[PDB]
């Protein structure tokens, strides 16, 4: 039986700007680096950056909706979003729902999100106003 | 302050075969499904499947090393991997060894992994046989 997410690995085109982004801008802990990768943590999350000559810097129009959302408290949300804006980090989507989300891109065009709230909160909101075709189990 | 992964969203080309893969084959818990997505959980992980007509199925040889690893116990690893092979799930290959892992593809070509072990265990293993140029912090 699977017990959760073990690690998330992102392919990166250049290690130094990606380490700067995840460690310095986003505040993750850097545990180790080598010639072709790095290991970081963010709370319980184990993040691996893997240098990959196949990775292209991808504009958001040319990638699909696959994305990775990080947890943040509502109290910290606005100041963290403002930090990303000061650093010139690009936004790939406006939040058009109820709930706090900020959609931003990493240096290689991986699609990231800051989100406040849990699965249980989302399910409760959907029970009140379900999406088209929605069935609960 | 970021505190971990809030959710992982995968773009899928066909909802029904993807829900079947994650729920019926991988054993994740299905909480809700609607015409254009589904919510599942795997332990603490909130997984969203999002129907996206922009999702393309790319051979693993021409997609980058971005991948998602799920935790499994030492006792369950071999039998779970055998069940995936018996079900005809395709494999892919990483450029480096990272311990006890099985690498497999989902129906849309997302790169998945079963892995036994924590970040702390990986760091201890790397201290005994480091990658090229490795530094520990
Ligand atoms: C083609 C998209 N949809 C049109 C109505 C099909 C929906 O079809 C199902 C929904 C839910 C379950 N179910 O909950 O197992 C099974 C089938
Ligand atoms: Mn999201
Ligand atoms: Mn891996």
């Amino acid at each position: 039986m699977l017990s959760g997410l073990n690690h998330l690995t992102l392919a990166v085109s250049q290690l130094a700007p990606s380490v700067a982004f995840y460690q310095q801008l986003l505040g993750m802990t850097l545990h180790a680096r080598w010639d072709s990768g790095a290991y970081l943590s963010c709370g319980d999350l184990w993040l691996c950056l893997s240098l990959d000559p196949q990775r292209r810097v991808t504009p958001p129009e040319e990638s699909d909706y696959t994305h990775y959302a990080f947890s943040i408290s509502e109290a910290d949300f606005a100041s963290f979003a403002a930090r990303l804006e000061a650093a010139g980090v690009a936004v790939w989507k406006l939040n058009r729902s109820e709930g706090a989300s900020h959609y931003f891109l990493d240096p290689d065009g991986h699609k990231l999100e800051l989100h406040v709230g849990s699965l249980a909160q989302r399910l409760a909101a959907c029970r009140e106003q379900p999406y088209k075709g929605m069935v609960f189990f």
